[PDB]
């Protein structure tokens, strides 16, 4: 809570967040999850 984030860190988080996103939408393609609303097996379609 006390810690202050260097702006330069905070910059480079938004992307760390689009860099772990985006393993999350390449790994889950490759487990055949694909473009979906919620973490539902059931539909087999996935959020991120």
């Amino acid at each position: 809570s006390q810690i202050v984030l260097p702006p330069h860190l905070e910059r480079i988080r938004e992307k760390l967040a689009e860099n772990i996103h985006e393993l999350w939408v390449m790994n889950k393609i490759e487990l055949g999850w694909q473009y979906g609303p919620v973490r539902d097996d059931n539909k087999r379609q996935h959020p991120c």
